[PDB]
């Protein structure tokens, strides 16, 4: 099951470039079953039996979770060319998306947005993984009303930007450094795809964090919203919120701003 025949996928247009090799979009004629959209990853130097265990690490991965708000592996090739089938997201990257729409989304898709990462996140942490770079370039957009998280690169360069202080101080890496990351990626959505810390050097973030300071609220955040925020980032890992009780205020905040 874990791995396809070739003559199952029909390989459409380039949609992008990964580590290994370019993504194109594609389709998977499921036996007896309606065909679905997938993306198909490439490995241009796959031949190599080395280069292949790294690329396919992340199926691997994959293959044990099981989320609305997580992209589904489909399968695998391993004969050349060795590809890595996945549920394709139509719509693309979160960060795109939302730059394209700034003033056209409204604030309840915002805050729709950051409850589902929630949810898949509590789900990542119910499994015993920590995803170490959760950040919106890493998010896909499946529809107008749903987002999965999309890449597990570093799941189980630094993206320091993103990061926990005690990640960045001694290589600590729990739930609660994700929750961390999280909110960051919170401050992305509302900033429209932003990326935190513009024109900061690296060694110059660390000195800001560490010396209090933190990403500002976004015009329009919802004075809950970024209150919530503030909390993933106390720098003390005990008191950042859990992703059961992020996930409870995420629901309580969109329904108000449902309400208008
Ligand atoms: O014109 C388009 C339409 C379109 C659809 C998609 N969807 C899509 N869904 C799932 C995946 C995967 F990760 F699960 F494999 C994926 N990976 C390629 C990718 C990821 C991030 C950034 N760029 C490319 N891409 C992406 C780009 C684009 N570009």
């Amino acid at each position: 099951d874990y791995e396809i025949q070739r003559e199952r996928i029909e390989l459409g247009r380039c949609i992008g470039e990964g580590q290994f090799g370019d993504v194109h979009q594609g389709i998977y004629m499921s036996p007896e079953n309606p065909a679905l959209a997938v993306a198909i990853k490439t490995c241009k130097n796959c031949t190599s039996d080395s280069v292949r265990e790294k690329f396919l690490q992340e199926a691997l991965t994959m293959r044990q979770f099981d989320h609305p708000h997580i992209v589904k592996l489909i399968g695998v090739i391993t004969e050349n060319p060795v590809w890595i089938i996945m549920e394709l997201c139509t719509l693309g990257e979160l960060r795109s998306f939302l730059q394209v729409r700034k003033y056209s989304l409204d604030l309840a898709s915002l805050i729709l947005y950051a409850y589902q990462l929630s949810t898949a996140l509590a789900y990542l942490e119910s499994k015993r993984f920590v995803h170490r770079d959760i950040a919106a370039r890493n998010v896909l957009v499946s529809s107008n009303d749903c987002v999965k998280l999309g890449d597990f690169g570093l799941s189980r360069k630094l993206p320091i930007k993103w990061m926990a202080p005690e990640s960045i101080n001694f290589r600590r890496f729990t739930s609660a450094s994700d929750v961390w990351m999280f909110g960051v990626c919170m401050w992305e959505i509302l900033m429209h795809g932003v990326k935190p810390f513009q024109g900061v050097k690296n060694n110059d973030v660390i000195g800001r964090i560490e010396n209090g300071e933190r990403l500002p609220m976004p015009p329009n955040c919802p004075p809950t919203l970024y209150s919530l925020m503030t909390k993933c980032w106390a720098y003390d890992p005990s008191r950042r919120p859990r992703f059961t009780e992020l996930k409870a205020q995420l629901s309580t905040i969109l329904e108000e701003e449902k309400a208008q």
